[PDB]
């Protein structure tokens, strides 16, 4: 049978699957007190991507399309294309736009756009709220918050690249809630086809996350970003596909200096990783270090406790 | 022996090697009037990272570190850090930090940093000169041209995040000029450790380029952008470290729709990819199309006209 297998990167070599920055290290906790149901990064050991997950690790929470000015303000509307600047298609059995932010935030980036016919080029800061009735991206359209009000040009290729995040009032780091999905149509309706949550059923174990440090553009921002599965691993499994063989996979996080294995966890075939641990804890790893798969197992079967 | 291949992502699904995008297109012509020789994107079929050329695609261009402003400007100075934030290394043998921009332009982009007491953030519009003699890369310091004079703290960890490109005076799209390597050094001394210029030398034959349009920030600016090689190329080629069987490995662009193969071309094992043709032509392919490496050939091994 195919064999399976993840990456030899390491963490650092590796990047996040909800924002464009690399990975920076791994996180455990309880999860109990929340609805961990990420979109994107989301993809089977089998190689199946689910909700709004792509390939490209440059191009999550990027948007492309054309603008169109708010009279008496510094907002735009951006109609959206597809990432290849073709047209949208909402018909599709998909939350968003592939790539599409999935989480409830006040993004900070830029738009730059280019007039076709003199090749003349601009950039303006703006900020893309996830939480406002106007982030509309399953209908084709989103609004940002700029400082310009007469530079951008209706009709023409305009980009939105993302940076980081922001926040605003007393009660720092009270946003942005990773954890909290947009309402990607608006109040126009209900998500659609959403990658399903997720949670450890085996008592004793903890999600194991991919975390990396969203860079903050002001204010007092809750910068920590954790995905279920780190990019490249999503990319591999799609050109492996490799049959999962049991619902099962068992990891090693390895030392190739040492030859020495630090901890086992689980890849549920379903697109995130376990381990056996109580409580919260920043994992001290060392930088070469890598995750090999080992063996499929049952599901009953014990891991030994994390260190 | 461990069989050679290449990924079976499409155009669109991979990321340029020389700048955080997509990649667009494939672009062929002739490269005889210049000095094609960049640094990222750089790695043989076998494996061998060359260059400045490191495995995260959205950490091509980009720079961390700390600053100090210079009084009486709107410019400060990064002391520079590698990119998981630790101390750089000048004495190591390449030409500057991995994944050092290796053109000469003007990036625009965004400077982001936290203090750490209290966990307040900024952002800051700025751009930094490859082209200055500031731009000391390999010495441990970049300069950037911004908008504010006063807010950025000395001693806090300072990220620029990439967007795009501007350009200044007449005589548009004269900048920038991506076949320029930088001056890693400055004035302080030569580039070293360069990986070498590349050029087609079988008669006939022209370099493919994986070609994006890097993002206009202000101006005319030449916004193609020429890789040797997709981002995931390089990251697959590390990951199997297949050997190579002969200097050439024979690849068939196909459509995996209809079955049928559009052109094929030689993907050198040092690392960059020609076919037969003359003339600078872009090319049209079916959106599903990908390489696939078919097999291993002589060096005088006549490819089939391109079309
Ligand atoms: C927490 C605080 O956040 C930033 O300040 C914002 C402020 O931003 C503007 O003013 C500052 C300093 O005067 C810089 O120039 C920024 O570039 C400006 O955009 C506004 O968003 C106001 C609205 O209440 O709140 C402040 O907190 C940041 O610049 C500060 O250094 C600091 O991190
Ligand atoms: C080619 C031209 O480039 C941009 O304009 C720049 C200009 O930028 C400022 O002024 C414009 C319009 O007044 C926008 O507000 C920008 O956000 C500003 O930064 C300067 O760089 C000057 C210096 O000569 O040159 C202009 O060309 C762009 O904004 C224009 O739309 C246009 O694409």
């Amino acid at each position: 049978t195919k064999p399976f297998t993840v990456p030899i990167l390491t963490v650092e070599e590796m990047s996040n699957s909800r924002f464009p920055i690399p990975l920076e290290k791994l996180y455990t906790g309880p999860s109990s007190a929340f609805v961990v149901q990420p979109q994107n990064g989301r993809c089977t050991t089998d190689g199946v991507l689910l909700g709004t997950t792509q390939l490209s690790a440059v191009n999550i929470c990027t948007f492309r399309g054309d603008v169109t000015h708010i009279a008496g303000s510094h907002d735009y509307i951006m109609n959206l294309a597809s990432q290849n600047w073709n047209n949208y298609d909402p018909t599709e059995e998909i939350p968003a736009p592939l790539g599409t932010p999935d989480f409830v935030g006040k993004i900070q980036g830029m738009l730059t756009q280019t007039t076709r016919e003199d090749g003349s080029t601009r950039a303006h800061k703006a900020t893309v709220s996830t939480g406002s009735v106007h982030f509309t991206p399953k209908l084709g359209s989103v609004q940002y918050t700029t400082d310009t009000n007469n530079d951008l040009q209706t009709g023409q290729n305009t980009k939105f690249t993302p940076v980081g995040v922001i926040q605003d009032g007393n009660n720092h780091q009270n946003e942005p809630q990773q954890w909290v999905l947009p309402n990607y149509s608006g109040r126009t309706g209900h998500n659609v086809h959403l990658a399903p949550a997720v949670a450890p059923t085996f008592p004793g174990e903890q999600l194991l996350f991919f975390r990396s440090t969203m860079p903050g553009c002001s204010g007092y921002p809750n910068m920590n970003l954790d995905c279920l599965l780190p990019q490249e691993w999503v990319q591999h499994f799609y050109q492996e596909a490799a049959p999962a063989q049991s619902d099962v996979a068992l990891l090693r996080f390895v030392n190739p200096d040492t030859g020495r294995v630090l901890f086992e966890c689980k890849l549920h075939k379903s697109g995130y990783v376990t381990v056996a641990h109580t409580g919260p804890h920043d994992l001290v790893i060392p930088p070469n270090g890598y995750f090999r798969f080992d063996s499929w197992v049952n599901q009953f079967y014990t891991l030994a406790p994390m260190g």
